[PDB]
C-alpha cells in the first residue's frame, strides 16, 4: 500500500514501518520536518492576520457608503463575508492544526477546515459567474428593456450562496465528506478513496462538473459575448467613450478576478483530479499541501483586486481610513 487508509482518513504515506497515524489521534511529524509544520502554522497566521482586516475593511466601508449600491459593490462585499468565514470558520483551526501537526479537534475540526475553504472558493467562483452575466447585461444589453439593479443584486449574491451551500454542504450528511490531506493539516473532498457508503466517486464527478465546469463555461460564453461587442456590435450601441472608459475599468477587472481564480485554483484542481484519477498512487503528503495552502490566498487576493483597479472603491477607502477628506 502506497498510502494508509483508515476508517476516516488517507495518509500519503506507506505503512511498512508501522510509523503510520490518525491525523486524528496524533501529530504527523513523521510525514514531513517539525520545521515545515510550523511553516504551514505561519502561512496560515498570516493569511488570517491579513484577510481579517482586508475583508472587513472591504465590508467596513461598502457598509458606510451608500454610493457603493451597483452589482460589483454588492459582489465584493460577498466576498469579503464568504472570506471572512473562511478566516474564522477555516483558517484559525487550520492553523491550530499546523501547530499540533494535526487535527486534535478530530472530525469536527477537519470538518470546519474543509466546509469553509470549499465555501469560500465556491462563492468566489459562482460570484464570478454573476458578474460575468452582469457584465454581459450591462455591456451588450441582449434581454429587453430590461435593469440590472439592486434587486438583482441581491438576488445575484444568494444566487452564489446556494450554488456553494449545494457543493460544500453535502460532504457534511452523507454524500462524499471531507478528509485530511497532504501533511495532513488541510481538509478537501475525498478524492483519495472510493468509500461506496458516502458514494464518493458520484460527488467528486458532480463537483467537477457542476462546481468548476459548468461555472466556467458560462463565463467563457459571457467573455464571448464581451469580445465579440467591444468589437463590432457595440460600435452600433453608440457606447459613449466616456461611459466605455469607466465601464472597462470594470469590465478589465472582472477578468483579472478570473485569471486570478485560475492561478489560485488549477493548482488545486489538477493534483485533485489527478489523485481521483490516480487512487492508491505513489505520492508523497507534500504533493497536495502547496496546492491546497496556495488555494487558501482565495480568502485574501479578491479585496486586494479591488482596491487596486477600482478607483471608486479605492477613494471612498482612503475617506473612511482618513475620515472626511482623503464619500457617499
Ligand atoms: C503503488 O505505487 C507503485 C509504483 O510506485 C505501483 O506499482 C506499479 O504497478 C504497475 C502495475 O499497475 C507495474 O507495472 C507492471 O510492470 C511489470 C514489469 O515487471 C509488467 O510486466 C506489467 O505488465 C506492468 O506493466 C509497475 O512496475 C509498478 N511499479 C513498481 C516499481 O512497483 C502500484 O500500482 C501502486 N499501488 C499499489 C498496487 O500498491
Ligand atoms: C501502522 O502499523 C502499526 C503497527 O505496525 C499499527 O499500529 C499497531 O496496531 C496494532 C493493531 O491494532 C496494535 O496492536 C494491539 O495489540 C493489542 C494486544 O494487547 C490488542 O488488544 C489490540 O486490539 C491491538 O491489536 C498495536 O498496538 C499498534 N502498534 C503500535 C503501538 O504502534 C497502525 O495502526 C498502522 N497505521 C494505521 C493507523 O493504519
Ligand atoms: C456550518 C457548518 C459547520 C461544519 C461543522 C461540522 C462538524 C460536524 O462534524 C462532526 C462529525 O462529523 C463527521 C462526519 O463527516
Ligand atoms: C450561439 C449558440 C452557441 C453557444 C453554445 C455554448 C454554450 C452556451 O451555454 C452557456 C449559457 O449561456
Ligand atoms: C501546479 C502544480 C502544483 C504546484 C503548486 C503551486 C504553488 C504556487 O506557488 C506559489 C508558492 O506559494 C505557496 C506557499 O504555500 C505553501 C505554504
Ligand atoms: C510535461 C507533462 C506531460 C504529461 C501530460 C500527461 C497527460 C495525460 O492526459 C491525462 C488527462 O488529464 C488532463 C490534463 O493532463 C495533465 C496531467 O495529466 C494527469 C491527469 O490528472
Ligand atoms: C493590502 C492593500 C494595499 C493597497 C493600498 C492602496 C491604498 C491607496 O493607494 C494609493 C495610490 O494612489 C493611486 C491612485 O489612487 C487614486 C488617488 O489619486
Ligand atoms: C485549504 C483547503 C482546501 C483547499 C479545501 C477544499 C477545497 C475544495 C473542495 C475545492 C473545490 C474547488 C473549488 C473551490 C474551485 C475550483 C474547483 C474545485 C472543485 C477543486
Ligand atoms: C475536470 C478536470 C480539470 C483538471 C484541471 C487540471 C489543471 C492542471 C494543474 C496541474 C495538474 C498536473 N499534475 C499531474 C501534476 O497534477
Ligand atoms: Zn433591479
Amino acid at each position: 500500500m502506497n498510502g494508509t487508509e483508515g476508517p476516516n482518513f488517507y495518509v500519503p504515506f506507506s505503512n511498512k514501518t508501522g510509523v503510520v497515524r490518525s491525523p486524528f489521534e496524533a501529530p504527523q511529524y513523521y510525514l514531513a520536518e517539525p520545521w515545515q509544520f510550523s511553516m504551514l502554522a505561519a502561512y496560515m497566521f498570516l493569511l488570517i492576520m491579513l484577510g481579517f482586516p482586508i475583508n472587513f475593511l472591504t465590508l467596513y466601508v461598502t457598509v458606510q457608503h451608500k454610493k457603493l449600491r451597483t452589482p460589483l459593490n454588492y459582489i465584493l462585499l460577498n466576498l469579503a463575508v464568504a472570506d471572512l468565514f473562511m478566516v474564522f470558520g477555516g483558517f484559525t483551526t487550520t492553523l491550530y492544526t499546523s501547530l499540533h501537526g494535526y487535527f486534535v479537534f478530530g472530525p469536527t475540526g477537519c470538518n470546519l477546515e474543509g466546509f469553509f475553504a470549499t465555501l469560500g472558493g465556491e462563492i468566489a467562483l459562482w460570484s464570478l459567474v454573476v458578474l460575468a452575466i452582469e457584465r454581459y447585461v450591462v455591456v451588450c444589453k441582449p434581454m429587453s428593456n430590461f435593469r440590472f439593479g439592486e434587486n438583482h443584486a441581491i438576488m445575484g449574491v444568494a444566487f452564489t450562496w446556494v450554488m456553494a451551500l449545494a457543493c460544500a454542504a453535502p460532504p457534511l450528511v452523507g454524500w462524499s465528506r471531507y478528509i485530511p490531506e497532504g501533511m495532513q493539516c488541510s481538509c478537501g473532498i475525498d478524492y483519495y478513496t472510493p468509500h461506496e457508503e458516502t458514494n464518493n466517486e458520484s460527488f467528486v464527478i458532480y463537483m467537477f462538473v457542476v462546481h468548476f465546469i459548468i461555472p466556467l463555461i458560462v463565463i467563457f460564453f459571457c467573455y464571448g459575448q464581451l469580445v465579440f461587442t467591444v468589437k463590432e456590435a457595440a460600435a452600433q450601441q453608440q457606447e459613449s467613450a466616456t461611459t466605455q472608459k469607466a465601464e472597462k475599468e470594470v469590465t478589465r477587472m472582472v477578468i483579472i478576478m478570473v485569471i486570478a481564480f485560475l492561478i489560485c485554483w488549477l493548482p488545486y484542481a489538477g493534483v485533485a483530479f489527478y489523485i481521483f484519477t490516480h487512487q492508491g498512487s505513489d505520492f508523497g503528503p507534500i504533493f497536495m499541501t502547496i496546492p491546497a495552502f496556495f488555494a487558501k490566498t482565495s480568502a485574501v487576493y479578491n479585496p486586494v483586486i479591488y482596491i487596486m483597479m477600482n478607483k471608486q472603491f479605492r477613494n471612498c477607502m482612503v475617506t473612511t481610513l482618513c475620515c472626511g477628506k482623503n464619500d457617499d
